[PDB]
């Protein structure tokens, strides 16, 4: 029901400052003076940064801002920070206890700075086995280009089974993470001498090995 | 400035009646007589689907009801359609600078069967903690609508400084799976008593204990 109007990217690079547009009416938009902008981290809450106008809540930064001109509103992000990659949502009032909602932004600092995942391969459980399980559970976390990929070893030759692998996920900092998991039987464990959970991202590989052997 | 807190996932047959809630601390908290409803879809922009708790917007079918029955909210949907799908958010009011977006409900349409997740906990290999390394592995496998809670414990008390989850991906059978991740020191692992992995997700929540020891 004509959304405001919103652009559908916006890349800035660290610090660097950016805009984006929210394109409303006479009736929505230069009608009041109620344009909210909502944040998205992704996969969240939507939490509002600006409210009523040019009103940054109560611990938002310095840096973020709103004006409108004429039926139009922006959005202003002085010095990216890192973690501003979000959608970014406009809404305004348009009279009757009621809003529209022009989509959504979803900008990308960019220059963000590449790390390679820490890889933690994880024996079975003690728990886990007293059990009759096993699983290995191989950690990759703290890397950046979030399409890293995977792939088990048994002493030294693949395993094509039983190993559901997880998509990367943005996690508090600027990097993502990603469980590789490998089901197997006790004496799978025992079998074999060892299993390496083999990563590569970006060009490098990264292989942590792990034996059946210490406790457990 | 937070705090509003949404059932990770709620399931519905197709026809059948759901129910989300949206509950919080007290004195606002509901008491708080605002409250309104979000439902969000893929990649659009939240819309608004109740206000000021039983006040439905109008493009707004009326199967959307809302309520309080104090300290918590109440959305409930009527003859599940197929768009009905969704995710969807409670926002309650603050000091005017500051309006208060709850965790967000994903309804889901049965589309195979319902699973509750498999929880699996794994401390820290003898490596790591060779490395001055430790880490706690929260695996949570094979389960329906993709949606769960994960919380975490150190003997007792909610820890919630060293934590990173993964919004959850399918497999390769259907079912999703999500983990988390908790970061310590070895001293800090050494310290506390047991170490627990809650997971919620409809009806049910697991929750798993992990000991320090040498293991040698």
């Amino acid at each position: 029901q004509s959304a405001l109007t919103q652009p559908p990217s916006a890349s800035g690079s660290l610090g660097q400052s950016v805009t984006i547009s929210c394109t409303g009416t006479s009736s929505d938009v230069g009608g009041y003076n109620y344009v909210s902008w909502y944040q998205q981290h992704a996969g969240k809450a939507p939490k509002v940064i600006i409210y009523e106008v040019n009103k940054r809540p109560s611990g938002v930064p310095d840096r973020f801002s709103g004006s409108k001109s004429g039926n139009t509103a922006s959005l202003t992000v002085s010095g990216l920070q890192a973690e501003d990659e979000a959608d970014y949502y406009c809404s305004s009032y348009e009279g009757s206890d009621n809003f529209v909602f022009g989509t959504g932004t979803k900008v990308t600092v960019l220059g963000q700075p590449k790390a390679n995942p820490t890889v933690t391969l994880f024996p079975p459980s003690s728990e886990e086995l007293q059990a009759n399980k096993a699983t290995l559970v191989c950690l990759i976390s703290d890397f950046y280009p979030g399409a890293v990929t995977v792939a088990w070893k048994a002493d030294g030759s693949p395993v094509k089974a039983g190993v559901e692998t997880t998509k990367p996920s943005k996690q508090s900092n600027n990097k993502y993470a990603a469980s590789s998991y490998l089901s197997l039987t006790p004496e799978q464990w025992k079998s074999h001498r060892s299993y390496s959970c083999q990563v590569t991202h970006e060009g490098s590989t990264v292989e942590k090995t792990v034996a059946p052997t210490e406790c457990s």
